[PDB]
């Protein structure tokens, strides 16, 4: 029982952050194999002209108590991939994946090179990130754990006026319409993620808490006429069928859930609480909830 | 900017985490230095648990009946004693991972990171708090007993908690690392309910202070109360008497905003009697009450907004 924002383990990610200095700034480096990968704004804007001004040895890695040598520089995108002599010996199996919005991945929050602490979150249908992060924060990076392969997926590059947050995937494409340099930009309006909150109210269910539920049942075209009303994502015949696992657990269908849903959106919660939330969480995707029901381990 | 419920980063813990199989029966334990922690329950069986008389119990093992897998490797054991509530069991390995490490016992209101496991092998980190009923709202399954919380300030990981059992209401309890539980609990299975809880109101207050130094104050009022009447107030709520020692600790984040501890009680009071009015503080419709003012100080800004 229970059920906690869960965050993988981190330790094959622990292992791969260095620290990255270039004349005054500092930031987080991954340091996979031979190669470190950094946010390009560490050389900081015309970024070509600013990078052919830097040898190797301007860049100074520094992993743990070791300094590490940059034997060799490139830039893709908007990170900056700096060849070291060493290989990373605790280089775990690995692949650079791109999510998509409503996905969920871990956070591992890093200053100086050395993790502070570790969170759970998910990439927001504006593409930001409502993250933990203070200055030095850049560099830091997202990840699934998926068997024993760690799957990077961000990297964090800004916060913006909002105090959410903005970054890259590890091949230096930006989440979003944004871009690495001090200019006007903001957060677009944001979205409920909808495929999500059905899945943390299957989770309730499970858990035990059922006071939300009714005999009445919708069609997918109602429910999106409703969920649009009240900036919830539109739900899609992916998302039913995505669901589908958990619908026959617990007993109730899709739509079913979605009349459940609607009637939560209409009438809130009315003094209760569903899982310990008086908000309905969007935080959760329905593999999530799987996995925190089941015990897969890594 | 932001405030997430953030854990320690949970390398230095994983790479203590073995599975100890007696009979039937497998659990997780910590392997630190030649030393295999587990919950002294292993060796029962479903039977046992009404009345177990764990010495009797333990007299009949050898020390070839506890099997401890690290990885794939089979490790040996070459001695077995219980201490309290936790088997320690003597190994032939020194676990060449051992970090840097102290057996800490935590009060009522401390937060720490759980790394829960099954079969030895981790699967999720996350941050919980030592109710005040000694209870922690934990996400565990069966098989994760023997799972471990944790602090991580500087370099050391301070172990506070070993998994043991869950409670009807689905709440969880267990001992510190020498075996002493935490709260009027017995591992057996016997009537056994957790006490009503209540709001760790020194953690709330400390939140509210988080969100002063992230930019928002709409919960502010031109009031103060005396220590007295706030305890009068909160009590009605559920809320933990706030004591003198509660003040002092709140005294640099009071510092930091510029909000006396009696002014912030004041809006605490307010947002009692009121509720939110469809507002949120920090992302939340509820009062938060699993971060610490210590937790606030290491997760926020030095600079108020
Ligand atoms: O955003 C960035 N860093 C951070 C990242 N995360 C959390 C921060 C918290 C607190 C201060 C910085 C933080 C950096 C630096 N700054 S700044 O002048 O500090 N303005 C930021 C407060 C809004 C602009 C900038 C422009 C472009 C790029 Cl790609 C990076 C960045
Ligand atoms: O509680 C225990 N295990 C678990 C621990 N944590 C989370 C669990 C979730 C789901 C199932 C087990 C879980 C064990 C086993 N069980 S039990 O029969 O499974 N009853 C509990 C569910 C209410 C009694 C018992 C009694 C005393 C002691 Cl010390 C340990 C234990
Ligand atoms: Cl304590």
């Amino acid at each position: 029982s229970g059920f906690r924002k869960m965050a993988f383990p981190s330790g094959k990610v622990e292992g791969c952050m260095v620290q990255v200095t270039c004349g005054t700034t500092t930031l987080n480096g991954l340091w996979l194999d031979d190669v470190v990968y950094c946010p390009r704004h560490v050389i900081c804007p015309n970024y070509e002209d600013l990078l052919i001004r830097k040898s190797n040895h301007n860049f100074l890695v520094q992993a743990g108590n070791v300094q590490l040598r940059v034997i060799g520089h490139s830039m893709q995108n908007c990170v900056l991939k700096l060849k070291v002599d060493t290989a990373n010996p605790k280089t775990p199996k690995y692949k650079f994946v791109r999510i998509q919005p409503g996905q969920t991945f871990s956070v591992l929050a890093c200053y100086n090179g050395s993790p502070s602490g570790v969170y759970q979150c998910a990439m927001r249908p504006n593409f930001t990130i409502k993250g933990s992060f203070l200055n030095g924060s850049c560099g830091s990076v997202g990840f699934n754990i998926d068997y024993d392969c760690v799957s990077f997926c961000y990297m964090h590059h800004m916060e913006l006026p909002t105090g959410v947050h903005a970054g890259t995937d590890l091949e230096g494409n930006f989440y979003g319409p944004f871009v690495d340099r001090q200019t006007a930009q903001a957060a677009g309006t944001d979205t409920t993620i909808t495929v999500n909150v059905l899945a943390w109210l299957y989770a309730a269910v499970i858990n035990g808490d059922r006071w939300f539920l009714n005999r009445f049942t919708t069609t997918l075209n109602d429910f999106n006429l409703v969920a649009m009303k009240y900036n919830y994502e539109p739900l899609t015949q992916d998302h039913v069928d995505i669901l589908g696992p958990l619908s026959a657990q617990t007993g109730i269908a899709v739509l079913d859930m979605c009349a459940s849903l609607k009637e939560l959106l209409q009438n809130g919660m009315n003094g209760r609480t569903i899982l310990g939330s008086a908000l309905l969480e969007d935080e959760f995707t329905p593999f999530d909830v799987v996995r925190q029901c089941s015990g897969v381990t890594f």
